[PDB]
């Protein structure tokens, strides 16, 4: 049911699961960044898209609609990564 | 242009700034070159976004792309810087 929670694609829930994050409530209290990092530990290829997708799912909206402040914040942490 | 699959507002918009304004335009150039064109504007544009477009020219949701082409696409992103 990770397939509900908007923004999440078939391959995103693929690695979310790999990272040990099934169920929406497992990802709600670790939040996007953490989830992001975990899956990144697996494929270095994850990226900004997935970051937004994850925090989109935690707020209950499609990410293009995340509020700005919050998107800089995610950009800063993504770009701070590598 | 956001009438094709896998293309959100942002992807659309940055294709716009890239010189690709239409679904037909996106099909002449294919995805490899479309993507290459925005990479130059945003050196850090996701691989998820190279799939989406190829998903786009062809008529499907990208997770349904045959594994051979994702492997080719992946490889091409890696060649990118």
């Amino acid at each position: 049911n990770l397939s509900e929670l908007p923004n999440i694609g078939k391959v995103l829930e693929q690695d979310l699961i790999k990272a040990g994050i099934k169920t929406p409530v497992e990802l709600k209290d670790v939040g996007s960044k953490e989830a992001f990092l975990r899956i990144w530990e697996n494929d270095s290829s994850v990226c900004m898209s997935e970051l937004y997708a994850l925090e989109g799912a935690v707020q209950g909206i499609r990410w293009h609609g995340l509020d700005e402040a919050k998107k800089i914040e995610l950009k800063k942490f993504h770009q701070s990564l590598e």
